């Protein structure tokens, strides 16, 4: 049998929460090829098939500074490091949606909120109300399987195949940040009353939401130079977004506005607060082993304090 291996560091280091997938862009396929042997299965997908696939999915991300194929990757990887270290407690379907998810949940993202789009009045913001680019991203996933050779479900039953679409669904829809809020709420009721039943497929659905939050935000729990890099690359889309905001005559919202960039480290410390401190802290509640992510997060929480302090340049 033909079995991908990586280079020593890689093969020790993709283990860890924190990992950085590196600069080498044509490392990424191989990198997602050995996640998906390891954590599904060397007999989970036909290789032919789903390297056709890995290569339809990376030429229908854009060149963008953030929302592009580096981050498609990267979610999948945190996704990689969560089931490795959960293995017991998810199904073999789940195995097979959750990394294609992960590596499809941006798919055609071209930098831009929800809201720019209603304020656009772009057409898919008439296709899809709500969850605009979340559907979106769905769609092309749709799409792409549907193509000659690339339906690398193949072998499911049409019951299976269906379950599993609707895994990657509800998980590339959870990325919608506007969802978040109130999926972590009821989480932490559930857990807070000893209700929550991984048995019950309602509660899973919210897990693997949270677990998809966790994935797409990873960028706050790797070391803090990525964390602080990355930084500049989701900063260099919300400015974009403002100046675009701007055209339409529209005030954007402060984290848009090229001109306050001498607050980010005050709004990086709201958003960890507000967002990323709960979203790890409710993920480790229900699944321990993400202990990393959390502890990693209040690093980079620490970090962004130093900043403010004046101890530290950004
Ligand atoms: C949507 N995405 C991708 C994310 O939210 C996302 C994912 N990973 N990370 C790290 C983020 C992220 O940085 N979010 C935020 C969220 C609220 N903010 C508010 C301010 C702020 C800036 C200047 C100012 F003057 C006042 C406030 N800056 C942010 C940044
Ligand atoms: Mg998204
Ligand atoms: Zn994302």
């Amino acid at each position: 049998l033909m079995q991908f291996t990586l280079p020593v560091r890689l093969c020790k280091e993709i283990e860890l929460f924190h990992f950085d997938i590196g600069p080498f862009e044509n490392m990424w396929p191989g990198i997602f090829v050995y996640m998906v042997h390891r954590s599904c299965g060397t007999s989970c997908f036909e290789l032919e098939k789903l390297c056709r696939f890995i290569m339809s999915v990376k030429k229908n991300y854009r060149r963008v500074p953030y929302h592009n194929w580096k981050h498609a990757v990267t979610v999948a990887h945190c996704m990689y490091a969560i089931l490795q270290n959960n293995h017991t407690l998810f199904t073999d379907l789940e195995r097979k949606g959750l990394l294609i998810a992960c590596l499809c949940h941006d798919l055609d993202h071209r930098g831009f909120s929800n809201s720019y789009l209603q304020k656009f009045d772009h057409p898919l913001a008439a296709l899809y109300s709500t969850s605009t680019m979340e559907q979106h991203h769905f769609s092309q996933t749709v799409s792409i399987l549907q193509l000659e050779g690339h339906n690398i479900f193949s072998t499911l039953s049409s019951s299976e195949y269906e379950q599993v679409l609707e895994i990657i669904r509800k998980a590339i829809i959870a990325t919608d940040l506007a969802l978040y809020f109130g999926n972590r709420k009821q989480l932490e009721e559930m857990y807070q009353t000893g209700s929550l039943n991984l048995n019950n497929q309602s509660h899973r659905d919210r897990v693997i939401g949270l677990m998809m939050t966790a994935c797409d935000l990873c960028s706050v729990t790797k070391l803090w130079p990525v964390t602080k890099l990355t930084a500049n690359d989701i900063y260099a889309e919300f400015w974009a977004e403002g100046d675009e905001m701007k055209k339409l005559g529209i005030q954007p919202i402060p984290m848009m506005d090229r001109d306050k960039k001498d607050e980010v480290p005050q709004g990086q410390l709201g958003f960890y607060n507000a967002v990323a401190i709960p979203c790890y802290t409710t993920l480790t509640q229900i699944l321990p082993p993400t202990e990393p992510l959390l502890k990693a997060c209040r690093d980079n929480l620490s970090q962004w304090e130093k900043v403010i302090r004046g101890e530290e340049t950004a």
